[PDB]
């Protein structure tokens, strides 16, 4: 199964919602940039890079098909976020 | 070595301009990347990566292959479909 093989992030100091900008590498072969760690009072999460669509709303530019893989990415990213000064 | 492009969704665009198609790909039946673009370059058609405009007029490429096998697989899988498309 596909693995997150690298996580690179830069923490941001603010009281805004966006806490870090993140790049992940999948199977040592493909890099996705502009993920973010977001903090709200409902908890921490990792968002995919996204765009405003011809609406209206924002949609992920790149994303897992299966929600289990979304959690996998989040766990891998948050692991590194916690390790980061 | 590379993951496989297991699905390609492609829409041709008709124009004199250099963007000839908008493309979404799926890797190993598990991960989707949208807004790849088939581009007419000086030396022929190629596949460019999702590129997000910044609020200051520049662009950021959101996803790229980081090895040769992965790079060639994207170009090959997408252009294969482009060339099958009327």
């Amino acid at each position: 199964a596909m693995k997150v093989t690298d996580v690179r992030l830069r923490k941001i100091q603010t009281d805004g919602r966006m806490k870090a900008l993140v790049s992940i590498t999948l199977d040592e072969a493909f890099v996705i940039h502009d993920l973010r760690v977001i903090e709200g009072n409902s908890g921490l999460f990792v968002a995919m890079p996204s765009k405003r669509t011809p609406d209206g709303e924002f949609r992920d530019i790149a994303h897992p098909i299966n929600s289990d893989m979304r959690q996998e990415i989040q766990d891998a990213v948050m692991k590194v976020y916690d390790e980061t000064d």
